[PDB]
DNA sequence: CGGGAGGCCCGCGGGCCGCCGC
DNA sequence: GCGGCGGCCCGCGGGCCTCCCG
């Protein structure tokens, strides 16, 4: 403890970065668009976007919005370097990892298990933030989400989830699993999930705004 | 697609964003130290670190590391503003929330619950990131953890847990709990958990190079 | 039988609900 | 009945574990 509490001295303002962020976003937007997952595997961590062009009833708008360019993301994720929680890269260095390609791939697999979504109707964009750049990954991801408010980011939860595992079978599958059954593990959960009607209604709210 | 695939076309080269973290990390280091919890409540979202100065056997070494200054944190966390998960911020009708303060206190309180740690032996530092700097919170925390590798984040897991609740009761009591009862809810967990000897043996290792 | 990738655990803490004191 | 405080759900995904191919 120290006498004289003064809140002003704990606040961190440094505007320098906003322009760094808008430079990243700017760049992201012009990166080539590939199918899901990309035709080759690659090393790197970074950020990515998923785009829909199919006609599943609830999402048909995207085939309209995205008809002429990949304009609106359904989802935007990030693959951060290994070591975010414990930072234990302490005596086993690398092996330049490839965690971005891996998530993107994982997400492709999950879609491919759904009954009502066709992986052929998704594409992506992704950026690799190198060496020291890796520090941006999160911040850019937030900006992208602030700009597009992608549906699986701002209305429908659970796309990005891993299995809860035994020990957590009792919890509820996510909204994302209720409307898109089924990853196996989603079907082993006994927990009371949302009711399809509420999730569908949230989705319609999302597509009302001009 | 339509293209070739040219990994190179997706690469973002940047070097100065790292300097921003440096600035934030160094600034954090400078901020006034307060006990746990801080003497007053305050509004803001951001990052905080916790400090030990006590003599509970296993952690006694901190009383020698932090003897002269608040050097090495035992745990580093974050608190992000309300509606961050679905990017509906103080829209309508906040940003005047006080989530940083509030989590610092839930932390104090968990500690107060243990039978073998004394709250007075803990101090803290915190940084508030204001609007539009809150995008950064996540990252500063990660750097702070990379730099200080704080025992609880990197070795004695669990302090971070809120109650897992029903639905998750079959998981294993966390390392942290198994050395620091008694959070009510940890007793409800039924998974096969790690052994005190190996947890203590890991703490001994933390202080050995 | 070691390195990599994907499987299967729980960590951190966000969000929302309910109880409480205004 | 509000909003502040706690408590109890789970999102979101990191990391070790495994299984397999050398």
């Amino acid at each position: 403890h120290n006498k004289k509490f003064d809140r002003s001295e704990h606040v961190y303002r440094n505007d320098s970065f906003l322009e760094l962020i808008k430079d990243a976003v700017r760049f992201f937007s012009g990166t080539p668009v590939h199918s899901l997952p990309p035709p080759e595997r690659f090393q790197g961590a970074g950020v990515f976007a998923l785009y829909y062009t199919g006609h599943y009833s609830l999402y048909d708008e995207y085939s309209r919005i995205n008809r002429k360019a990949y304009n609106l993301p359904i989802y935007v994720g990030k693959a951060v370097p290994a070591g975010w929680r414990q930072s234990r890269i302490s005596d086993h260095e690398t092996r330049a990892g490839s965690e971005l390609s891996n998530r993107i791939r994982e997400h492709g697999r999950n879609i491919a298990k759904t009954s009502n979504l066709d992986l052929c109707d998704f594409s992506c964009r992704f950026v690799i933030f190198e060496a020291t750049g890796s520090d941006m990954i999160s911040t850019v991801e937030a900006a992208l989400i602030k700009i597009y408010k992608p549906l699986w980011n701002t209305v429908v939860d659970g796309f990005g989830n891993h299995t809860p595992g035994a020990g957590r079978f009792a919890q509820a599958k996510s909204d994302w699993d209720v409307i898109h059954p089924g990853r196996e593990w989603a079907e082993k959960c006994t927990g009371v999930h949302s009711e399809p009607y509420f999730i569908e209604e949230r989705i319609k709210q999302y597509f009302s705004k001009s």
